[PDB]
């Protein structure tokens, strides 16, 4: 974690060498500055870079980013889909794609923690930003059959699932009680019956996957990009903003264990809500503002409707997948208290909602 | 011309789901499919929406269904694909699957052999010949692929057993010219022959250039360059070198052995400097503005250039065909091909003094 070992120091310096153009075309193995960024056994990131002293022939970049991704189908449509935002530019430049990872442009950037996402100004720029990813056009299936098949297929792998651990078998027995079969079946009634357009959605909009771009902090409107498109799909428009108010309430830099916090009073009020869709809106559509004031209130009434209960499919979709996480997972956290506590939030919103 | 019905109906679906507006209540019973070009690999067809459908957006109202058949390859190919359509260099890409994908529609038929040699083709090869070979691609820009590649068909080649008379008096006279020998002094000619290194094509020949219908009747802009399967980083002689031997080879002759081979239609010195002069300002900025001199002394050099380089054009091919008579699937006269480049291999040598 600030160097990396001695093989993907000098993989590194290959793929740099023969994937980058100008000055990495010409480099000695003892001119390369690398340092991780993230490790794992799964998605290391690091950085890799030309030395100070070296000059650029043209319009190379002097620092890259290094993404292995660490033991078909899923790979082609996320580098196809990598290439394309890089094309438009709403995405980082790809400068090398191979079997074992990528190098993608290096974004001077951080990003933002879980308490900024209510700050006025993020909040309408992440609307304007996912207004903008839902009018893309990509080639994928624009049947939304993501959600619920996502649901599914979780579900069939947490009926499988035993444990030996005793704590985990008491965790699993008590979310399993909750009938997770009907339960979904409820959320399906609910979710038909809730119009909702089919956008390309990134399914995962939260701090994490959000960049604050170094040296734009004064911009107002300009100063964000969203990133990580591993679950991006074809989906409903309700998912994304849904998922993006639960993540107000889920922080994952907590250094103790479970390894987060979760704080069901840090939703998004009506206030906040109305506040990001009406950023969001205009956004999509720009003729909006000249609809009479009455015709904005009634979509703005049926949009918080539709949001706060596809925000349900958020905690089913992403507890399922916690339970799983905590049977074939080896990096470490709370799976089972994460699991347990979107499923907390399940039930207390939707009691709220009177659904 | 039609399907069979298991291919129609998983077209029908593909084209229901990854398509919008009117494909997306369209019944199984208005779907037109019909067959472009069979295979065992990249089957074609055409899919289309009825006549009497109206579009509801800036849908098309026809698509190409292109089916793999029979790794690291299909990514990079699609990355390829996806890349050229966003830059309108190649056609748009509606819908990627396991099985395929569904592409623009182009109205165009494949360029014949002789219209090669058609100056205002020629002039448009080269211009987008010139535009490919200035592409940032994310891939390898270490230039293996055309050595690395002859090394590889060569190895199979000698360890390579035939059974009949006819293959065996063949595959003879072939190794007789000794070719492991023939690799190393090509490389030895091609290492001392400065040739940028840049994104190729490696196959630009007539069957991977289009002629879009509708526009026969400008000078320009009327081709469209097609099927990147060999693409590469590759030094740009070969590129040039290789087009410049596609003049002389024509596949689509209907009797064995399936081509005809005529060392006469290589282009002329007259001929190969039109193309370059097309290229040139294509490829670099003010190529035009520079002394009468330093252009004549840019276009003589690269003649030298390329026409080396065709040599391995010759040299790569010849092994290919071979190699593709002991593994074929498809009815040619490989080794009647194979004889054809060598010959024309040994030729230009004689052409060039080496
Ligand atoms: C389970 O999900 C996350 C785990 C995360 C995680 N885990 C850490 C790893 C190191 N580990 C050490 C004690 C050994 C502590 C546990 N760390 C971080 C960074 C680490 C760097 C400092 C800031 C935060 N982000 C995470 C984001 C996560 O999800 C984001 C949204 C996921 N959505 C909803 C579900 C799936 C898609
Ligand atoms: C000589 O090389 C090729 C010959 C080909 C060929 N020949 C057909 C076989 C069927 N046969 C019929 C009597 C049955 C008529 C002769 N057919 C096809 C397909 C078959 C499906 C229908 C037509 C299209 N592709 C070919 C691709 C070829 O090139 C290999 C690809 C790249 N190489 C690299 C160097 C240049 C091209
Ligand atoms: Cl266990
Ligand atoms: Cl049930
Ligand atoms: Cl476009
Ligand atoms: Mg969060
Ligand atoms: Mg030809």
């Amino acid at each position: 974690d600030e160097q990396p070992e001695p093989r993907t120091r000098r993989r590194a310096y290959l793929w740099c060498k023969e994937f980058l153009p100008g000055a990495w075309r010409g480099l000695r193995e003892d001119e390369f500055h690398i340092s991780v960024i993230r490790g794992g056994l799964s998605n290391m990131l690091f950085q890799c870079s030309l030395p100070d002293t070296t000059a650029t022939l043209g319009d190379e970049p002097r620092k890259v980013l290094l993404r292995l991704y660490g033991a078909a189908e899923a790979m082609v449509l996320e580098s196809v889909m990598f290439a394309i935002l890089a094309e438009r530019s709403l995405g980082p430049k790809l400068y090398g794609i191979f079997p074992q990872g990528r190098l993608e442009q290096f974004i001077p950037s951080r990003r933002l923690d879980t308490e900024e996402l209510s700050l006025p100004d993020i909040s309408a720029e992440i609307a304007e930003k996912m207004a903008t990813f839902h009018g893309m056009k990509m080639p994928f299936n624009k049947e939304p059959k993501w959600l619920f098949g996502t649901m599914e297929k979780y579900l069939k792998e947490v009926l499988r699932i035993k444990f030996t651990e005793e704590s985990r078998i008491k965790k699993l027995h008590k979310l399993l009680s909750y009938n997770l079969p009907l339960e979904l079946e409820n959320l399906r009634s609910l979710l038909e019956s809730t119009p909702s357009p089919v956008v390309f959605c990134h399914n995962d909009c939260q701090e994490g996957n959000i960049l604050l771009l170094e040296g734009r902090e004064n911009s107002e409107k300009q100063k964000l990009m969203l990133i990580d498109f591993e679950y991006s799909s074809y989906n409903y428009r309700g998912f994304d903003i849904g998922n993006h108010f639960c993540e107000w309430m889920y922080d994952y830099s907590y250094e103790k264990y479970p390894f987060f916090r979760a704080n069901i009073r840090k939703y998004p009020t009506k206030k906040q809500q109305l506040h990001f869709i009406s950023s969001y809106l205009p956004a999509f559509q720009n003729d909006f503002e000249n609809l009479s004031t009455e015709e904005k209130s009634i979509i703005k009434e049926e949009m918080l409707l539709e949001v706060n209960r596809f925000a349900l499919a958020s905690h089913f979709l992403w507890g399922l997948w916690s339970i799983v996480q905590a049977k074939i997972s080896s990096i470490e956290f709370g799976y089972m208290d994460y699991a347990q506590a979107r499923f907390d939030a399940y039930f207390h919103q939707k009691r709220k909602l009177g659904v």
